[PDB]
């Protein structure tokens, strides 16, 4: 069909993090019924950031997750047209960050558009202080509702003194055509880092996705 095995992406933030405003581009690959991909980001204005990269790391592709035959895999049929989301992220300490993109095909490739906007961090906090330390692996539990996929996750970012740092997360999914939706599932997640250069303005990172079964 017209995802295959190997698929490359293309991607644009834009965003504001506590009034500090930036642009990131970048690029990636990988295999979408594997759930696998990784990518190469680069800050492109306002680097370096002047805060933590984990909270735009999750934000860079719901087409490469491994979804078993029986779960309806309505983010790779939106394709060709794609499909758009919008995410709220609530942090412990008062942080907030909102989300929304939109996905295509154009030529083959992915190409994805995003608008961050993050406020309310403390300035102490583990995020303007950079004192995260990564993703640990979670799952979001997905289900339908309105005509479209909503996703949630509890986030639980590690802190480089000993702790967690946690924010609670949901997402709207919606197909830019009417597509099979499924019933409610879980997809889990692992999202690594792999490399940075020193004041992280160019970032690779690497994610696995699978589907499985809430229920049966």
């Amino acid at each position: 069909a017209i995802i295959k095995e190997f698929m490359r992406f293309k991607v644009h933030m834009e965003g504001s993090v506590n009034g500090h405003e930036f642009e990131i581009e970048g690029e990636g690959e990988g295999r979408p019924y594997e759930g696998t991909q990784t990518a190469k980001l680069k800050v492109t204005k306002g680097g370096p950031l002047p805060f933590a990269w984990d909270i735009l790391s999750p934000q860079f592709s719901k087409a490469y997750v491994k979804h078993p035959a029986d779960i309806p895999d309505y983010l790779k049929l939106s394709f060709p047209e794609g499909f758009k989301w919008e995410r709220v992220m609530n942090f412990e300490d008062g942080g907030v960050v909102t989300v929304t993109q939109d996905s295509s095909l154009q030529d083959g490739e992915f190409i994805y558009k995003v608008k961050l906007r993050g406020t309310n961090f403390p300035s102490d906090g583990p995020v303007m202080q950079k004192k995260t330390m990564g993703f640990e692996a979670s799952s979001e539990r997905m289900y339908p509702e309105d005509g479209a996929l909503k996703g949630e996750i509890k986030q639980r970012l590690k802190l480089k003194d000993g702790g967690h740092y946690d924010a609670e997360v949901k997402t709207t999914y919606k197909a830019k055509k009417p597509v099979q939706l499924p019933g409610a599932y879980n997809v889990n997640i692992k999202l690594d880092i792999t490399s940075h250069n020193e004041d992280y303005t160019i970032v690779e990172q690497y994610e696995r996705a699978e589907g499985r079964h809430s229920t049966g």
